[PDB]
């Protein structure tokens, strides 16, 4: 369960980075209009 | 209880990142007007 919560942290951090990444390209698209 | 408070930290951090990102795209929309 240490391992489970640790990999939960890992997947949280990678998906947080991903979400920030789509929103970065989204603001780029918004300003490209 | 340690596990519960630690995953509480995790969910607070992910939702805080989501909120900041949402307001980033919101200000992008505001300035796109």
């Amino acid at each position: 369960m240490q391992q489970q919560q640790k990999e939960a942290e890992l997947l949280q951090k990678e998906e947080a980075n991903i979400r920030d990444n789509q929103t970065k390209i989204i603001i780029a698209q918004i300003q490209s209009e």
